[PDB]
């Protein structure tokens, strides 16, 4: 998507994109191609408390989507969540919307101790384009 997207995505380091990198691997663990579709998606999403649409599920992926497949992979998910802490991609309305912090809350798991702190919740962004 927007460069701003990649530029962060790319940036990010080994630790960085591991993080991300694990919530994908549940995402798609056992697909088909090994890549996040509808089934899954919502399948993830749902475990949250969410009651999403196989019409409206393919809106997510397809605008967070690199080929049009209608999938989504893992350097695409990391674009995800650049993307989501701006809230820029979509917005909300559909009953709740999705942040990259809470989709990962169920890949990653319940617990997590960046996202309980303040100071490691969430840092500046520095994309002067
Ligand atoms: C493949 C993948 C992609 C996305 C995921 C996770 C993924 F697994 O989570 C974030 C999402 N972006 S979003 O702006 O939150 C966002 C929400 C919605 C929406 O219509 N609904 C909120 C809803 C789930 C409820 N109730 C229905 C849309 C179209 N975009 C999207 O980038
Ligand atoms: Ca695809």
């Amino acid at each position: 998507g927007d460069d701003i997207y990649k530029a962060a995505v790319e940036q990010l380091t080994e630790e960085q994109k591991n993080e991300f990198k694990a919530a994908f691997d549940i995402f798609v663990l056992g697909a088909e191609d090994g890549c996040i579709s509808t089934k899954e998606l919502g399948k993830v999403m749902r475990m949250l408390g969410q009651n999403p649409t196989p019409e409206e599920l393919q809106e997510m992926i397809d605008e967070v989507d690199e080929d049009g497949s209608g999938t989504v992979d893992f350097d695409e998910f990391l674009v995800m969540m650049v993307r989501c802490m701006k809230d820029d991609s979509k917005g909300a309305g559909a009953g709740v919307r999705i942040s990259a912090d809470a989709m990962m809350q169920a890949l990653l798991g319940a617990r997590a101790k960046e996202s309980l702190d303040l100071r490691a919740h969430l840092k500046q962004v520095k994309k002067e384009d």
